[PDB]
């Protein structure tokens, strides 16, 4: 329960009205909350960034076209989230689609590059209710294609990751 400001996640962008068919999302973009256990234990494929809930399933679901697909650069990005809970998190990971995936299907764990390209496992830390970081996008993956960013929570079972789709260049 949080949202990324950020690079602005889906969910935040069907807010802005920037994206549409949330329902519940585009007026509460915080709603987004998921379950540990990616892959093994994880959602169903095209389920993967919606946790396996409904409201989340545009979420996940994209057609090349559907979406703001935000224009930024590969290398140094900023990504600062916003946090409506003050208990700790464990971890922070980004991780993307390939670089010609099929961007018109549904999320498939097949689809993805499974290695995080920025985690940062800080086990305990107590955010400032807000959490700024920067992160190194790679270069290799310009281009139209959707970036997952998760935050784990250490209190809970729980992480969820909110995915925005970039037309991003090198």
């Amino acid at each position: 329960h949080g949202y990324v400001e950020s690079p602005a996640s889906r969910a935040y962008q069907c807010k802005l009205q920037l994206n549409t068919q949330c329902g519940s999302v585009q007026y509460e973009p915080q709603s987004v909350e998921g379950l540990k256990g990616f892959p093994q234990a994880g959602p169903a494929d095209g389920h993967i960034a919606s946790a396996d809930k409904s409201t989340f399933f545009e979420l996940d679901q994209q057609t090349p076209t559907r979406w703001n697909k935000l224009n930024l650069k590969t290398g140094p990005n900023s990504f600062t989230w916003k946090l409506t809970a003050r208990h700790s998190t464990t971890s922070w990971r980004y991780f993307i689609t390939k670089p010609n995936w099929d961007a018109s299907q549904p999320l498939t764990r097949a689809s993805f590059d499974l290695t995080p390209f920025c985690q940062f496992n800080d086990g305990g830390a107590i955010p400032a209710a807000q959490v700024t970081h920067q992160c190194n996008i790679p270069a290799d993956r310009s281009g139209s294609h959707v970036i997952l960013a998760v935050w784990d929570i250490a209190d809970t079972a729980n992480a969820f990751y909110q995915a925005i789709d970039v037309n991003l260049s090198k």
